């Protein structure tokens, strides 16, 4: 079918079978998840509140739907297919009695099976499988997935996110995904793009899959660690480095003759002691300087702030906080900006943030 566009998903219990002991249905469900979060990317949240992405429910009969239920046997659980609104949604006969264990029906096993198809999976042919149409009603914390229901589920997604297994994923550190990973500053250098972090960079997006982060002192030789701002000008080889009252210009990793050297000489006030992000844009000829509160902009071209400066960076940029972490030129009409874990498709050319997007994104995690 489709699949659900996004790495983390949610459910909500919403109501209860009296077939009971709540907290059962929380484990053997919490639990049927896991089975698939298993062997595959994902993530599976039961919020209690506000309106969750796959909903579990309990109705009998006639539901809600245009798609009734049966009574006892035949139909146990349909759920429906990733799609908003009721997209992803299982559901559960209730004139069935379910159970922890294999007297009655079991919910682990039923739960699961119909997780999948929330999912994206349709059946397997597969006998084996938690689900040829046919539920076995099997033993129940030893029980995985028949190799086939994880091709299609891998098909759909992956395997997951940095070793060997089923076993299952680890999550590191300094790292590639942590999901708090925040910028010192950020450029891009000719079809790069550098991503300062105290003394580490992690370098690309360019058709080169995957992020081999490194120190700064190996490229970087007349220059601290750790980095405030920086940009480019690809039609000139130069990079510019900024950390405190102090700038580096660079040309194909090279210091041209002179730094550092004052950022004011370039043209600001005393009052001014650090930049915190910066971005060239060569649509138009002029650089972004941005001191928490407030911004600049430098007219490349003249060497010459254009007149009215500094500013207001959220009367005139629409909703990006009052400090920013980084920003970075696309190269076609946008900035990229880095709040915090978070950043901001920025489309310059009507002012309107237009995708946000996890801080750490070019790590296609
Ligand atoms: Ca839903
Ligand atoms: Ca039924
Ligand atoms: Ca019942
Ligand atoms: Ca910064
Ligand atoms: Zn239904
Ligand atoms: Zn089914």
């Amino acid at each position: 079918g489709p699949v659900w566009r996004k790495h983390y998903i949610t459910y909500r219990i919403n109501n209860y079978t009296p077939d009971m002991n709540r907290e059962d249905v929380d484990y053997a469900i919490r639990k049927a998840f896991q089975v698939w979060s298993n062997v595959t990317p994902l993530k599976f949240s039961k919020i209690n509140t506000g309106m969750a992405d796959i909903l579990v429910v309990f109705a009998r009969g006639a539901h809600g739907d245009d798609h009734a239920f049966d009574g006892k046997g035949g139909i146990l659980a349909h759920a429906f297919g990733p799609g908003s609104g009721i997209g992803g949604d299982a559901h559960f006969d209730e004139d069935e009695f379910w159970t922890t264990h294999s007297g009655g029906t079991n919910l682990f096993l039923t739960a699961v099976h119909e997780i999948g198809h929330s999912l994206g999976l349709g059946h397997s042919s597969d006998p084996k499988a938690v689900m040829f149409p046919t539920y076995k009603y099997v033993d129940i914390n030893t029980f995985r997935l028949s190799a086939d229901d994880i091709r299609g589920i891998q098909s759909l997604y992956g395997d997951p996110k940095e070793n060997q297994r089923l076993p299952n994923p680890d999550n590191s550190e300094p790292a590639l995904c942590d999901p708090n990973l925040s910028f010192d500053a950020v450029t891009t250098v000719g079809n790069k793009i550098f991503f300062f972090k105290d003394r580490f960079f992690w370098l690309k997006v360019s058709e080169r899959p995957k992020t081999s982060v490194n120190l700064i002192s190996s490229l970087w030789p007349t220059l601290p660690s750790g980095i405030e701002a920086a940009y480019e000008i690809e039609a000139r080889n130069q990079v510019f480095l900024f950390k405190d009252d102090k700038y580096w210009l660079i040309s194909n990793l090279r210091p041209e003759p002179n730094y550092p050297k004052s950022i004011h000489s370039f043209g600001f006030p005393n009052f001014v002691k650090k930049i915190d992000a910066a971005v060239f844009n060569p649509r138009f000829y002029r650089t972004y300087f941005f001191v928490d509160n407030q911004y600049w902009r430098y007219d490349e071209r003249r060497q010459m702030m254009d007149p009215g400066y500094p500013k207001l960076i959220t009367k005139n940029f629409q909703g990006i906080g009052p400090k920013i972490d980084a920003v970075f030129y696309s190269k076609n009409k946008y900035y990229y900006f880095f709040q915090g874990s978070n950043q901001f498709e920025y489309d310059f050319l009507l002012q309107r943030i237009t995708k946000t997007l996890k801080s750490n994104s070019w790590f296609g995690c």
